[PDB]
């Protein structure tokens, strides 16, 4: 297994007022044939030396453009540290992408953001490393479930009644050979009423949430503890990074959770539903969210087309 670094933004910038951009985009280029990678892993270093920037516990996250739809992908989240950057980790967040490889390959374009809303904003570096082997499946092809991610206000409100679709039908090709869901979700919010511990949603309330499909509970997400006060990041003071959150920590990459399907549905048209726990917010102390990705991912060796989602 040869392994070949890719290296991609270099130093830019996510910033807020006065000509700024909360997020920044960029062609870069990566080799054109993926049927031997193994592995794909983004890293992503954020020098902030000197507090010289945005100084708070920001929403970020890292897009890939599907070319064939014009469509932006999350790949990766990550909220960032109180007061410094990545420094303590040599090679920055670690983010494992290979559910992307398809997209990833030739002239690719990224975009990153950071939920920031001062000047000083914060400062990126991102590489790939691509790790070639021999796979277990040449072929893959990649589609959003949903996408309610675009800030950490943007997502589906939690406790209030919306309009957001949340439950969709997915088709797989019929010549897929193992197939599963990737999710990446986070909350925001101190909204009361408090759980125990003065526990507002969804930063800080303890919550279980359900995939089903085809209308059966099939998978569940826990958004507990991570242990906050392990972080290798540890140079975050004053801030307050030491207590978990529900699912995430100041400083750390929000984690990618993979569900296997049952093969039984390939070739089939079956729904999906990603149900929250319930929660009724009484609207004391703010609004609560739940920002989400979820991706179908379907694997072959033989060539693969992209499993159709529909509402």
């Amino acid at each position: 297994d040869n392994t070949v670094n890719i290296k991609t933004f270099d130093k830019v910038k996510n910033a807020f007022g006065d000509g700024l951009s909360q997020s920044a985009e960029g062609t870069f280029t990566f080799p054109a044939d993926v049927t031997t990678v193994k592995t794909i892993k983004m890293f992503i270093k954020n020098e902030c030396p000197n507090k010289t920037c945005d100084e708070w516990d920001r929403y970020a996250n890292v897009y890939v453009k599907n070319k064939t739809t014009g469509e932006w992908y999350e790949i990766g989240r990550f909220i960032t540290p109180y007061w410094v950057g990545t420094e303590k980790l040599p090679r920055g967040l670690e983010i494992d992408v290979t559910d992307f490889k398809s997209l990833l390959s030739g002239n690719t374009e990224l975009k990153i953001y950071t939920e920031t809303w001062l000047a000083k904003g914060r400062e990126y570096s991102v590489d790939f490393d691509i790790v070639y082997g021999t796979p277990d499946y040449k072929y893959s092809a990649v589609v959003p479930v949903i996408q309610y991610n675009k800030s950490s206000i943007d997502g589906v409100p939690y406790g209030k009644a919306h309009t957001l679709g949340l439950k969709k039908n997915i088709q797989l090709p019929t010549n897929t050979e193992k197939a599963y869901l990737r999710t990446t979700i986070s909350g925001w919010g101190h909204a009361k009423p408090y759980d125990a511990g003065s526990r507002g949603c969804a930063e800080w309330c303890f919550r279980t949430h359900t995939i089903a499909i085809n209308n059966a509970n099939t998978f569940q997400h826990q958004l507990g503890a991570l242990g906050c006060s392990a972080n290798p990041i540890n140079n975050q003071s004053p801030g307050n990074w030491t207590p978990d959150r529900a699912g995430w920590c100041p400083g750390m990459a929000v984690p990618t959770r993979i569900d296997v399907l049952n093969n039984s549905l390939t070739g089939s048209t079956f729904s999906y539903e990603y149900k929250f726990q319930s929660w009724t917010n009484n609207g004391t102390n703010g609004d609560a969210f739940y920002a989400i990705s979820s991706f179908v991912i379907a694997k072959s060796n033989t060539p693969i087309s992209a499993p159709v989602v529909t509402n």
